[PDB]
């Protein structure tokens, strides 16, 4: 297993530890995407303290638009973060 | 350092040991990202022995035209790949 197929793995396994705990298993709600963020992103993304600073992020990654985050999103999420990580190394 | 941020991290690492090699240092040519699949990507993909191989996969990456897979491309083919491994555990 390399470096790369190590990262693909990481990825389905976050998403489904947090997907996994309340409601439908295969979504993030916000409580679930808010836990993700503030627990496996702290080096990357400001902890989430507000009610309305979770709606908004859940508003913008939510683009099919049922209030929750899927994996096709969460998919879509993690290359944001990745983009940004890349360019800050300018 | 969570897995994720280490996945976000490795995803940045091994596109730039693979696009540094030959031409423009920030994107794939066809001879690196070919390597890249055969050297990362063993338990996933096929190894790609056939220039006509090489040849289509760069086609389906390559959105924007220039022949190359530049990093936004390379996430879209890594967002393909957790997919492809997502869905294999049905
Ligand atoms: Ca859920
Ligand atoms: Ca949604
Ligand atoms: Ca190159
Ligand atoms: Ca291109
Ligand atoms: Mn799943
Ligand atoms: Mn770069």
């Amino acid at each position: 297993m390399s470096e790369l197929e190590k990262a693909v793995v990481a990825l389905i396994d976050v998403f489904h530890q947090y997907s996994g705990r309340e409601g439908d298993k295969h979504k993030l709600k916000k409580s679930e995407l808010k836990e993700l963020i503030n627990n496996e992103l702290s080096h990357f993304l400001e902890e989430i303290k507000e009610q309305e600073v979770v709606d908004k992020v859940m508003e913008t990654l939510d683009s099919d638009g049922d209030g929750e985050c899927d994996f096709q999103e969460f998919m879509a999420f993690v290359a944001m973060i990745t983009t940004a990580c890349h360019e800050f190394f300018e």
